[PDB]
């Protein structure tokens, strides 16, 4: 692979809690390229959460996470973050970052050829 | 005695085009929907608004000169607000301050914020 | 009410993670005086965690936290910090700082007349 | 290439004042590896100030700073701090942090391949 994505920072929190995930990229990195966050809960397909792309770090969000989750990036560290607030039990899933050779963010996981390892996030009621 | 205390971290010297993350950790009677504003001040210059975050939905606002380069976010449970800087320029050199007030509305005037961080130096070499 | 201690910095940490607590002193402060750190889990008495005192900022630690926790102090801010690393569930507890009119760090809570209000630290695994 | 360190927080202080420097590590970090602090005044070569290393986080100090300066570590944030107290004008210098692929602390700058950018510190009369 041209690029390797290493994820950090999940765990188990109570409803209303916060977590921050990181996705550190190494290899032939290019920070304007799209980084997507996707999650997969038990029994479900990979659902798009949000993405970041472009020379100006523009973000886009799924309806179910807007306002609560925030995506950012540190260019010099080649790292993209997913800040999660007001967490809900329904947010429980394995979270993945993924990237592709385009600035454009897509909702389809299938157009991202490069995947991080996944991080479990679990939210108690 | 203040009702809230702001403790700033991060900063330093980087090259033009570099990146930094600044942190502003709030303690005491904290209420995370209240506005947190970032201001900067370079030696011999007036204070100026950088950007801010506020509201239940974490709405952000920025000065024109930093839009597309700086991003503000918050971590409610750590009661901490971050200012992510990318594509840094010599022009961005200054002490950076966070500030807060008992209102969700982000104001661009420093006068309306009664509570201040201690500042952190950011130097961007030419 | 000769010196008062305001704590900061508690909360939920994931197993293996880190947290810094703060204890700020106000009033007729003497930074060479001993600041003790103690914790209490439900169903146990306040047990000594560690402490700092003297002009040289000498420290001492309970066996179970040595290597993992560091105490330090900032004289101009009249603040003492508890840096905690490699946190595990056994560390979950309400954590207190305390002081006394003496440079000697005592392991007994009874000889400290000044207490901070305490903060909860919860670790899940 | 493998780890970067970013230093924070220089500045002016009065004699008798305190200051806290940070050294944030990023990349393929290993937190028990040795991080040394050095200082250099108007061209004199970097003299050792202190270091921290090992699983149990052991600290070592130069004679000229012991007691007054303290080093600690936050493993979660891959950051090392140097807290400075009772500062005096002879402490005026550029301070650096450095790291190496070994737990062992050494007093020689040479054996640390990785260098922070340096922070100025100035202490007045
Ligand atoms: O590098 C990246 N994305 C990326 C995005 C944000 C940050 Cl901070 C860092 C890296 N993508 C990339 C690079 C090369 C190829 Cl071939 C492909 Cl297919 C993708
Ligand atoms: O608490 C805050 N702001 C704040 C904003 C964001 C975060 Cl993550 C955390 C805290 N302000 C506040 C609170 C009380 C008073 Cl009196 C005043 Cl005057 C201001
Ligand atoms: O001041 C302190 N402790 C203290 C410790 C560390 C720092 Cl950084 C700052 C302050 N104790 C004190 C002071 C006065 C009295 Cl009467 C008594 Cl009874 C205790
Ligand atoms: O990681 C480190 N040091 C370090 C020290 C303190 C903390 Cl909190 C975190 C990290 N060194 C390192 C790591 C890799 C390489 Cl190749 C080299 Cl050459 C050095």
């Amino acid at each position: 692979a041209q690029v390797q994505l290493q994820q950090s920072g999940g765990g188990l929190v109570q409803a209303g809690g916060s977590l921050r995930l990181s996705c550190a990229a190494s290899g032939r990195t290019h920070t304007p390229y799209a980084m997507g966050w996707f999650r997969q809960a038990p029994g479900k397909e990979r659902e798009f959460v949000g993405g970041i792309g472009g020379v100006a770090a523009t973000t886009t969000y799924a309806d179910s996470v807007r306002g609560r989750f925030t995506i950012s990036r540190d260019d010099a560290k080649a790292t993209v973050y997913l800040q999660m607030n007001s967490l809900k039990p329904e947010d429980t899933a394995v979270y993945y970052c993924a990237t592709r050779a385009s600035m454009a963010v897509s909702t389809s996981p299938r157009v991202y050829p490069i995947w991080g390892q996944g991080t479990q996030v679990t939210v108690s009621s």
